[PDB]
């Protein structure tokens, strides 16, 4: 089989056609600009760029097509899918009372945040009155599939979760359903199965095959982890990047708002996670890449150092233990760079290793194994503190682009998943 898998971030966009039978696959990659007052035609021409950059031979092949979005990025569009308002975006907050959303979604809801897409809703609920209900919301990659198929009022379980969904029961609150915004809501598809054969217009501008189906997203967070491969419950994908991400793969939901921890469906599995201020950043404060390695390099992790830090970039932690008052501790500091390196890196696997601990605690799936992603994963002294901190087999991830994974989701589906 031959997918694409199409990625769209923050700052920009990677495309992935993939070739599963080789295997042998091409990447592309088009940049956003940091500010812009059309960030739909900003999303829908980086569309048409990615397509048009894959040779020929490649686009005469390709079968099914996947897209991935910014989870929280949402649009209000009209029966059509035209823009009718500038959208909001993944980190822009709204000033609304949660109460108001108290009577449509459970009281652990991951939709009970101002930032999520249910809130915006609301919010633009408010600023316009009433919305028609000719009306709709749409995530990006929603919206950047309705340019590929044109069928509107799709979504996934991934994205539709901050919008209220309960893939739990596979539902919507029917409260919800009944209320004002109920004829806004998408129909949710799982991800991975065919929305529609892609528009025949489209196919012959870019010499596809018109008979290629495109298949419902996902979100980024979640594409990354599916790059990987791991399907069974048990095994966990690390993130080491400026802040530690953790993603637990479990046989059952867990949930905590206080710390942020929610849980995504996934075939017949479940994907936890958290995620710690702590992190790559806080070591680039102290070094930079250039004396970090060299320094690195001199660590004998068999011994401790006798340091005990808990490495934050500033006052503030979310998870395991949410405590926005937390002070960085990073003392005592010996002049010994080396033992002050090993300190920091002891800081970090200790979160890790407390985060993971707390996901357990919580009711999920028991640690088999580590796969891990990032710029920490290369560096092998951390992985060896990390696995003798948690007692479990570490290794880096064969892949972490997102656009594989969502090229892995538009070949295979949430297929392996499940234990039959």
């Amino acid at each position: 089989v031959v997918a694409l898998g199409l990625d769209f971030g923050t700052s920009g966009a990677r495309a992935i056609a993939c070739d599963f039978d080789s295997d042998r696959s091409v990447s592309v990659s088009v940049t956003f600009p940091k500010t812009s007052q059309n960030w739909p035609q900003v999303w829908r021409e980086a569309l048409w760029q990615l397509l048009t950059q894959i040779p020929a031979d490649w686009r005469s092949r390709i079968e099914r097509i996947a897209i991935d979005g910014t989870s929280g990025t949402v649009l209000l569009c009209d029966r059509e899918g035209q823009p009718q308002t500038e959208p909001l975006l993944y980190n822009q907050a709204c000033p609304i009372d949660l109460a108001d959303l108290a009577d449509w979604v459970p009281a652990d809801h991951a939709a009970l945040s101002s930032t999520s897409s249910l809130a915006k809703l609301w919010f633009w609920q408010q600023q316009f009155g009433a919305l028609p209900p000719d009306w709709q919301i749409l995530a990006q990659a929603d919206w950047l599939s309705l340019q590929l198929h044109g069928c509107s009022q799709q979504s996934d379980y991934h994205n539709a979760l901050k919008l209220g969904y309960s893939p739990d029961r596979e539902r919507f609150s029917k409260n919800l359903l009944d209320s004002e915004l109920g004829a806004l809501l998408p129909v949710v598809h799982e991800p991975g199965v065919a929305i529609g054969p892609i528009l025949p217009a489209i196919a012959q501008e870019f010499g596809l095959s018109p008979d290629c189906q495109i298949c419902a997203g996902t979100t980024a967070s979640i594409a990354a982890f599916l790059a990987s491969g791991a399907h069974q419950p048990g095994e966990a994908v690390t993130s080491l990047g400026s802040t530690i991400v953790l993603k637990l793969l479990s046989q059952v939901a867990v949930s905590d708002r206080l710390t942020g921890v929610y849980s995504h469906k996934l075939g017949g599995y479940w994907l936890t996670g958290g995620a710690s201020n702590c992190g790559g950043a806080t070591l680039r404060q102290f070094f930079p890449d250039t004396e970090l390695e060299s320094l690195s390099c001199q660590i004998d992790p068999t011994k401790k150092s006798g340091l005990d830090y808990y490495p934050l970039p500033s006052r503030g932690e979310r998870f395991p233990i949410a405590d926005p008052d937390r002070l960085p501790q990073l003392e005592p500091r010996p002049e010994n760079p080396v033992q002050f390196l090993q300190g920091l890196l002891e800081g970090l696997t200790q979160v890790e290793t407390l985060g993971y601990q707390r996901l357990q605690d919580l009711g999920a799936t028991p640690l088999k194994r580590i796969w891990t992603a990032g710029g920490g994963a290369k560096n092998a002294v951390w992985q060896q503190l990390r696995q003798q901190a948690i007692g479990v087999p570490i290794a880096i991830a064969p892949n972490t682009e997102a656009a594989f994974g969502t090229a892995r989701l538009a070949a295979f589906g949430l297929a392996a998943f499940h234990s039959a």
